[PDB]
């Protein structure tokens, strides 16, 4: 039960689950009623326009497969509706063996005590925070690592982001950083299903709808590896042949592995270890700063306890005299974990569910859809309903016979 406590958007805030917050580095903005559902983990029922300062407009562009409509997630209803969508595609993930596993990853993976300058003292780094506003009016500064929030202009543009130091490269050096994932439940992609040799051939039809509770995940295991700060830099690319009528179509190593499969084979063996390498030599240095710190900033937790947060997030080794280190296998289990068995495919396997084999297999349509009615979309099966005749052939995903549950809107 990954959310256990019925949420809906017109109840009070408390200041505890359910409060007006204020995002860091937001320049000014105006307070956003936001949701606990988990420890770490809260929902932002709001279109993006705080991350950033450059897109704090929900007005269409010059445009270039993108969707737009300032109008969505502006009523209250469409918040509550968005609120229960994000929190059911999380019990959905949270069911399966793949899901649990993940979810729980995340929420140990407490970004990094590393905003000191003294390197005998631990101190938080304050953009891995937000502001709970109390019922009072002051204002308790808490530490998360995973928010949700609505899509910025683009409402089909979903990204995992994060604040980033003035010269630390959080999701790069083994700290993490409070990931904000850009989504929408309310939206899913079409694709169509690439005919093969050996492919079932009573397929239902035309176009298939991809399973919102997959892109999430897909997001999801973006933040991991962010909050464990072991990201690929998004300059790694791989220069995909396309057609040849392109001497050229750039796709970053950081997606192959996030979708994993054949895909992520593109990363070869040289580019895997020499990262493996690069963040074990990324773990050591961590071990090493919780071993030369003897105070702590911002005091409330003991120093003791805030070095086993980080000690269990690592999955560090420690001994007698209480000094840690990084294990090799330990390190080896924890990054394959998190780069090899956290992937899209795999998720695709778990839930069961028909999805595009590739990134080569890029979508066509956009569909509004609704996750929230039972009648529609249940945890256990999806679109796919148990009694229903949409548990064949996937004809739950299938737009052409579940044409009541997906509304085309592009392409
Ligand atoms: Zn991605």
């Amino acid at each position: 039960m990954f959310v256990n406590k019925q949420f809906n958007y017109k109840d009070p805030v408390n200041g505890v689950d359910i409060a007006y917050i204020k995002i860091p580095n937001a320049g000014q903005m105006q307070p956003v009623k936001a949701f606990k559902i988990h420890n770490k983990i809260w929902v932002i029922p709001e279109r993006d326009t705080f991350t950033n300062p450059e897109e704090g407009d929900l007005n269409p562009p010059p445009e270039a497969v993108s969707y737009y409509d300032s109008t969505y997630l502006s009523t209250d209803n469409e918040k509550d509706n968005y609120l229960k969508g994000v929190t059911k595609l999380f019990e959905r993930i949270y069911s399966t063996d793949l899901g649990r596993m993940l979810l729980t990853s995340i929420v140990r993976g407490i970004p990094f005590w590393g905003g000191s300058t003294i390197d005998t003292e631990l101190k938080v780094i304050d953009t891995n925070c937000i502001n709970v506003i109390q019922p009072d009016g002051s204002y308790r500064s808490e530490e998360l690592n995973l928010v949700i929030i609505g899509p910025s202009a683009d409402i089909i543009q979903f990204e995992c982001k994060s604040f980033g130091h003035d010269v630390l490269n959080l999701t790069r050096n083994g700290y993490g950083s409070t990931q904000y994932i850009r989504f929408s439940p309310d939206f899913t992609f079409g694709f169509e299903e690439s005919l093969e040799v050996d492919t079932n051939p009573l397929l239902g039809a035309g176009k298939f709808a991809t399973d919102p509770a997959v892109t999430l995940a897909h997001e999801l295991i973006h933040a991991e590896h962010r909050l464990y700060g072991i990201a690929i830099n998004p300059n790694r690319v791989f220069k995909v042949n396309t057609n040849a009528y392109y001497e050229g179509l750039e796709v970053s190593f950081e997606e192959l592995r996030t979708f994993g499969g054949h895909d992520a084979k593109f990363i070869d063996s040289l580019q895997e270890n020499e990262f493996r390498l690069y963040y074990y030599n990324k773990f050591k240095d961590v071990a090493s700063t919780l071993n030369k710190a003897k105070s702590i900033i911002g005091t409330t937790a003991s120093l003791q306890y805030m070095k086993n947060v980080f000690k269990e997030k690592y999955l560090l080794s420690e001994d007698t005299s209480g000094k840690f280190s990084v294990d090799k296998l330990k390190f080896d289990k924890l990054y394959k974990m998190l780069t090899e068995i956290y992937t899209e495919d795999n998720f695709v396997n778990f839930f069961k569910v028909i999805n595009a084999k590739t990134f080569l297999n890029f979508d066509k349509a956009v569909f509004r859809i609704n996750i929230v009615p039972d009648e529609n979309y249940t945890i256990k099966d999806g679109f796919n309903l148990k009694g229903a005749n949409l548990s064949t052939n996937f004809n739950g995903q299938n737009t052409e016979i579940n044409s009541r549950n997906f509304t085309r809107l592009k392409n």
